[PDB]
């Protein structure tokens, strides 16, 4: 059931691209008359890519959570996932931004917030937490998803050192990651800030983290930025509690972050 013949794979459109990958929305049409489920379908466009590949495959099967996209099989080369025709938050919330309330947003905060829970018991860091790459299953549930970049830690140490310098948009990185490559459970914390950040902006574009942070301000100077203690401003119309929360999460130092175990009876408390 977790074994899908390529020549069953009906291609429809593309998803995304990046990182030497791409997701495509595939129809698994094993009758060949259109009936069949839509499915997103990832496959690499290096020998070192194939490794990483194999990696994203692996960490995703083993991930079982409500608020962590699906893993459906592989095709013998492609990860199957399951398609969320509702798309990414980003686009979701710019689309629905007035018929959404900032209780909707806290329950997705919520959600977020215990899929990175869950992930972090697991011993994976996402290293690409940002509202492009969380999945609207329907009006009041999320999902984590884009496993690309995720690192599992050794048994014997908290955090992981990367040999060259990201290639995300660096706007959502810690400042560990952006001077040092440091990635650890406590720099997805950090994005989760920008995260909490995107969902109360509604991903508006005119003051998104990019937008923002160049308005403030490339990478020594984000840093630099950073390091004086300046900070996104709150959003429009963000309520305080929810702007607190957020500056603990773009705590200086990881260890001053607090966990998202922490954070998830913070956020369950905003939203009743
Ligand atoms: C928002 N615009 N998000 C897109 C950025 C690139 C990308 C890849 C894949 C998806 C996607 N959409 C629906 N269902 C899925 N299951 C797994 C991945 C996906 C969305 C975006």
């Amino acid at each position: 059931p977790t074994i899908f013949e390529e020549r069953h794979l009906k291609y429809i459109s593309q998803l995304g691209k990046g990182n030497f990958g791409s997701v495509e929305l595939c129809r698994y049409d094993p009758l060949g008359d259109n009936t069949g489920a839509l499915v997103a379908v990832k496959q690499l466009q290096g020998p070192d890519q194939q490794r990483d590949f194999q990696r994203e495959i692996q960490i995703l099967k083993a991930l079982h959570s409500d608020f962590i996209v699906k893993y459906r099989g592989v095709s013998y080369l492609r990860l199957v996932m399951e398609y969320l025709p509702s798309g990414c938050l980003r686009d979701f919330l710019q689309r629905h931004r007035a018929r959404l309330d900032a209780s909707r947003l806290l329950l997705y905060s919520s959600q977020i917030c215990k899929g990175m829970e869950y992930l972090g018991s697991r011993r994976c860091v996402h290293r690409d937490l940002a509202a492009r790459n969380i999945l609207v299953e329907s009006e009041a549930h999320v999902k984590i998803a884009d496993f690309g970049l995720a690192k599992l830690l050794p048994l014997d140490k908290d955090y992981y050192v990367v040999r060259e310098p990201g290639q995300s948009p660096i706007f959502w990185y810690a400042p560990e990651s952006l001077s040092d490559n440091i990635f650890s459970r406590q720099s997805d914390v950090w994005s989760f800030g920008v995260v909490l950040y995107e969902l109360f902006t509604y991903c508006d574009k005119s003051c998104s983290p990019s937008a923002e942070f160049l308005r403030m301000m490339a990478l020594s100077r984000l840093l630099e930025l950073l390091e004086e203690g300046q900070r996104l401003p709150a959003p429009p119309a963000c309520p305080a509690e929810v702007h607190e929360l957020m500056k603990l999460c773009w705590a200086p130092s990881p260890q001053d972050r607090p966990s998202f175990s922490a954070l998830g009876p913070q956020l369950d408390m905003l939203w009743s």
